[PDB]
């Protein structure tokens, strides 16, 4: 009954998309960030001045400690928590309770930030990324076993320029339009997919396709912006600058905002992904609406560099309906009715295209 799950997320690209969950007995209500870039279920376990509620294990008769803690470190921020298990229910989806591993954060640094509305995180990626180790069964793997649902979830994000949907156990036809296009998961850790080509203003960037997969290309709803490995970032900046022509250096680095819509002055950016048929690609396209982001207008460049990954973050996922088909080791993309600003399209999907002139394997 996927219709219950429609309209179950709040938030946006910048502050995250979050699901309401009930944890323990009696149920304590938390706001949980949906994060396809990690694999732990972790919640505030102590008071923090930037959050309004935390999970108190001592008030839950069904909580059981697992006898160890875990420390998680990100490029920015970290936390240490107690590892236990408890019953969860997701009101907007699964009104029958299920037992999951949970980390209750008792210490942290730059994790719970000012202005943020979530107080834990739901890591939806694979066991290989679970901490302390892959033996700590992920939240979604627990749900699949116990609720006997298909090993698939999908996400509609509607905050382009509001909330959206997290569908656990499959696909809701009302959340997309036209054809679904699927690309293989190259490696089950992050949702790693194979990027063949980037195209700015209809003109491909002149980089070996290995540069787009440098370490990894991934789909991550816990990342705000489109993040590009430094080399790709610098080439994209030059292509966009030249295809527009309005620039201070700070605009590209997020040091400065441009105040003026400007969208008509900037080019389309297309990312080409290998199809489940090896001999074909398809293309996901963001329009300036998704990467020239109004702030209050004043506008920020919605693309940043990464050291180690090309990350298809929430600002790009706001353009599409995205299917995490773990059962068939593929990620699907489709056109999304809610990807609009004033009823105007902010993205395009198209295919197929020939892969005759790209290498057989762009992943190094």
């Amino acid at each position: 009954n996927f219709l219950a799950m429609v309209d179950n997320l709040q938030g946006d690209s910048g502050r995250g998309y979050y699901l309401e969950m009930l944890i323990g007995t009696p149920p304590q209500k938390l706001q949980i960030l949906v994060d396809t870039g990690s694999s732990n279920f972790a919640v505030a376990g102590t008071p923090h001045s930037y959050i309004d509620t935390y999970f108190d294990t001592e008030r839950s008769s069904t909580y059981r400690s697992k006898g160890f803690d875990v420390t998680v470190k990100y490029t920015q921020g970290s936390w240490t928590g107690f590892v236990g298990e408890d019953l969860v229910t997701i009101p907007k989806g699964f009104n029958t309770s299920f037992l999951v591993n949970i980390a209750t954060i008792f210490e942290s640094e730059n994790f719970f930030l000012p202005g943020i509305k979530w107080n834990g995180i739901l890591g939806l990626a694979y066991a290989t990324l679970a901490k302390p180790s892959s033996s700590l069964e992920t939240f979604f793997d627990s749900l699949v076993t116990q609720a006997n649902i298909p090993n698939v979830f999908s996400m509609q994000m509607c905050g382009a320029g509001n909330g959206g949907s997290l569908v656990l156990g499959g696909i809701e036809p009302s959340l997309y339009k036209g054809d679904i296009w699927y690309t293989p998961i190259k490696e089950e850790w992050y949702y790693q997919i194979e990027i063949l080509k980037l195209e700015i203003g209809g003109q491909s960037l002149n980089l070996d396709c290995r540069e787009y997969n440098a370490d990894k290309a991934i789909v991550d709803s816990g990342t705000t912006l489109l993040r590009l490995p430094q080399k790709v970032f610098d080439a994209v900046v030059e292509a966009v600058a030249r295809a527009s022509l309005i620039f201070s250096d700070g605009f590209w680095t997020g040091s400065q905002l441009a105040c003026w819509t400007p969208w008509s002055y900037f080019p389309k950016i297309s990312i080409y992904l290998r199809d489940e048929n090896s001999s074909r690609s398809f293309r996901i396209t963001i329009l300036p609406q998704l990467y020239i982001q109004p702030m209050m207008e004043c506008y920020r460049f919605g693309i940043s560099p990464s050291t180690n990954a090309l990350v298809i973050g929430a600002t790009v996922m706001e353009g599409f309906y995205v299917i995490f088909d773990r059962a068939q080791k593929r990620v699907g993309f489709a056109a999304s009715p809610c990807a609009e600003i004033a009823g105007a399209a902010v993205s395009e999907i198209s295919g197929p295209f020939s892969t005759e002139d790209v290498a057989s394997n762009c992943v190094p």
